[PDB]
C-alpha cells in the first residue's frame, strides 16, 4: 500500500532510503543533509499521528505532498533528473531491505510529485 501506514516501516524504510542515498549521485553532501532533515520530519509526522490515534490514510497523503515538495526545493536548486531519479532508485533499494516487494507505483507518483513541484 504505503510505507507509511505502519508507524515502525515508515522509519525503516526511510531509514533505508537515506542509506542508499547517501551513494548515489545529484545530491552534495550538504545537500543530502538536507534530505536526510526532510526524511525525519515525513517519519515524525506520520509517528505523532499514529502515536495520537488521529492517523488516516488523508492525513497520510498530504504528508507524502508534504514529503514530495520539500525534496523538489533541494532537487531543483547534478540536474534535476539525476537527483530524482537516484530518489527513485534508494526507494527502490529501501523497499527490497525492507518490504521486499517493490511498491512501484508509490515509487513512481513520488519522481512525478517531486518532478512537479519543481518545475513550479
Ligand atoms: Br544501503
Ligand atoms: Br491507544
Amino acid at each position: 500500500t504505503t510505507p507509511w501506514t505502519n508507524p515502525g516501516l515508515a522509519e525503516n524504510f526511510m531509514n533505508s532510503f537515506m542509506q542508499g542515498l547517501s551513494s548515489m549521485p545529484g545530491f552534495t553532501a550538504s545537500q543530502l543533509d538536507d534530505m536526510s532533515t526532510i526524511a525525519q520530519s515525513m517519519v515524525q509526522s506520520i509517528q505523532s499521528l499514529a502515536a495520537q490515534g488521529r492517523t488516516s490514510p488523508n492525513k497520510l497523503q498530504a504528508l507524502n505532498m508534504r514529503f514530495a515538495s520539500s525534496m523538489a526545493e533541494i532537487a531543483a536548486s547534478g540536474s534535476l533528473s539525476t537527483k530524482t531519479s537516484s530518489i527513485a532508485s534508494a526507494m527502490s533499494n529501501a523497499f527490497l531491505q525492507t518490504t521486499g516487494v517493490v511498491n512501484q507505483p508509490f515509487i513512481n507518483e513520488i519522481t512525478q510529485l517531486v518532478s512537479m513541484f519543481a518545475q513550479a
